């Protein structure tokens, strides 16, 4: 519906930030990426598709792999989000690195998100969490708050943050891919799937994304 949500899950909002502390009671966040609750407006353009089998190569292969997945379907569950990161920090040691996200849903589940971060194709980490559901408003709501960022994340963040032009930290981020699966955790069915494909913000402007359904013909 210009959602990013399958007929079991919908993605509210994601965000990956870093967070400092400048004085005892203050606290300053800066956004690398970030979807945020939007509500369907009848006059929105329908998503564009891109075939599966254009980014297959992207992600890694057989089991776990998307095209393993996309097999298993729903195919009205896979969605592609290419991402415009925000890399300019105006804020050291201590910093806090997350991600925050919210999902809703209007069964009651309990969800395992699953994240693999991937450099050419190959999977350099996974990272697995689990979220409950909550009643709110005519829906089951599951918020991840704060989930820290694994290391492998943080050098790439820093190292990539480093670089002197803009252009080569795109070349980087051609071969950076992350691949977000989410299945209720009992059942294993697949509720969500998201790819994400990154590009550095060259405007300066904030980051920003844009959110396509991956389609099999
Ligand atoms: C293994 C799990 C893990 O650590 N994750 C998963 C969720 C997630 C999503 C996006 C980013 C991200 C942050 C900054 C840039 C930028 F550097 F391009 F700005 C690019 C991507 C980091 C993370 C952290």
């Amino acid at each position: 519906d210009r959602t990013i949500a399958s007929s079991r899950l919908r993605l509210l909002e994601y965000s990956a930030f870093m967070e400092v502390q400048r004085d005892p009671d203050t606290y300053s966040k800066h956004l690398f990426v970030h979807i945020g609750q939007t509500n369907p407006a009848f006059s929105d353009p329908p998503l564009e598709a891109v075939d599966v089998r254009q980014i297959y190569d992207k992600f890694p292969e057989k089991k776990g792999g998307l095209k393993e997945l996309y097999e298993k379907g729903p195919p009205n569950a896979f969605f592609l989000v290419k991402f415009w990161a925000d890399l300019n920090s105006t804020i050291g040691p201590g910093a806090f690195y997350g991600v925050s996200s919210q999902y809703s849903s209007a069964d009651s589940m309990t969800i395992s998100v699953s994240t693999k971060v991937c450099s050419f194709g190959k999977q350099v980490v996974e990272k697995v969490e689990t979220e409950y559901a909550r009643l709110e408003n005519g829906r089951f709501v599951y918020r991840i708050h704060r989930s820290p960022m694994c290391e492998y994340m943080i050098n790439f963040i820093h190292k990539l943050k480093h670089l002197p032009e803009k252009y080569m930290m795109n070349s980087v981020l051609e071969n950076f891919t992350i691949l977000q699966v989410v299945t209720s955790r009992d059942s294993q069915e697949t509720l969500l799937v998201i790819a994400f494909v990154f590009e550095v913000s060259t405007s300066e402007h904030g980051a920003q994304h844009h959110v396509y359904k991956l389609v099999k013909d």
